[PDB]
């Protein structure tokens, strides 16, 4: 009960900021997550023995791929920690419990390939889940791990509180399917503009948690330039491997995934910042004013990619 996790001074202070990088020491990431759970939820919401076993099983079920890995899991959980900690009063007890777990689990057993490649490969997962293919898989792996002996971190919830938190986690993980982000942000934009946005409407909360999930998932574009630039290498290493596998199926991949079109990456980044990232953090800042630092950091990185194009780096 009285066993508080504590971080060294620089991490204790910088973990509270949106642009925090969890560092290269793999063995510190479990402790960084528990620290975050304890401060954003309480020391009481999870049994430490159960939580520690859950985290290490989640870790084991992330693969050794360049980007969609255990470090991405904990990074996305940290962005969610920063949002919850900057919006203390807006979220229920179950939401704070569900969302950090949802983030940690959101890419469980990711192979480094898009839903599109699974569909063109004719992977069994594409027959089992026709849309949001990997995202339904990620949720399935979350439930599987929750059901390992000694792993039910929610076992002290009632039947209905339990069904409510698994429902928060399912929607939250499904929302990380970027195909669903565009329509979701459009609706939130319209609801915000016409003043119909109502956080007491459960269907509106769902939408707002969806956009938070997109924002946490994309959060590599909200880091300091050196973190963002170096993460871009891991992201594109997966895209190019997928491009290679597309060519193996006799399909010319989109330029984003062609390692022969490596020259077009800077302009591809501008497109993504303008089409996806900036719109995402703008709508999020409108709904949750204190998440503005994510928008500001995003804009700073868009400017850094413009500088790359102009040969200024
Ligand atoms: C062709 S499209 O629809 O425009 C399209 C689709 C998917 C990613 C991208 N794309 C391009 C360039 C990029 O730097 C990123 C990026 C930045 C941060 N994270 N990710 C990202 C990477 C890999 C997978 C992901 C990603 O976020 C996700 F959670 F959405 O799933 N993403 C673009
Ligand atoms: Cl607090
Ligand atoms: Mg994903
Ligand atoms: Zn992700």
């Amino acid at each position: 009960g009285l066993m508080q996790f504590t971080l060294p001074v620089r991490l204790c202070k910088e973990i509270e900021l949106f642009h925090f990088d969890i560092g290269p020491f793999e063995n510190m990431w479990p402790g960084i997550f528990v620290y975050m759970v304890h401060r954003s939820c309480g020391t009481s919401c999870f049994e430490l023995e159960k939580l520690c076993r859950f985290i290490m099983s989640v870790k084991k079920n992330y693969r050794r791929v360049p980007y969609h890995n255990w470090k991405h899991a904990v990074t996305v959980a940290h962005c969610m920690y920063a949002i919850l900690q900057n919006n203390h009063t807006l979220f229920t007890d179950l939401e704070r419990k569900g969302l950090l777990i949802a983030c940690l689990c959101h890419d469980l057993d990711h192979r480094g390939f898009s839903n599109s490649y699974l569909q063109k490969f004719d992977h069994p997962l594409a027959a089992l889940y026709s849309t949001s293919t990997m995202e339904q898989h990620h949720f399935s792996q979350t439930v599987s791990i929750l059901q390992l002996e000694g792993h039910n971190i929610f076992s002290t919830l009632s039947s209905s509180e339990y069904e409510q938190v698994l429902e928060i986690i399912r929607k939250a993980i499904i929302a990380t399917d970027l195909a669903l982000y565009f329509g979701n942000r459009k609706q939130l934009e319209e609801m915000y503009q016409t003043g119909s946005l109502n956080l007491n409407n459960q269907s509106h909360r769902d939408r707002v948690i969806g956009l938070m999930m997109t924002a946490c998932d994309l959060c590599s574009v909200t880091k300091l330039w050196p973190v963002t630039k170096l993460t871009a290498n891991d992201i594109y290493a997966e895209f190019w491997a997928e491009g290679d596998e597309m060519k193996k199926l006799g399909i010319q991949p989109i330029p984003m995934m062609d390692r022969d079109k490596k020259d077009e990456v800077p302009q591809g980044q501008l497109g993504f910042y303008n089409a996806v990232a900036i719109p995402c953090y703008t709508t999020l800042t409108q709904i949750l004013p204190p998440t503005e630092p994510l928008l500001k950091a995003c804009r700073d990185n868009l400017s850094q990619w413009e500088k790359v194009i102009r040969g200024e780096e």
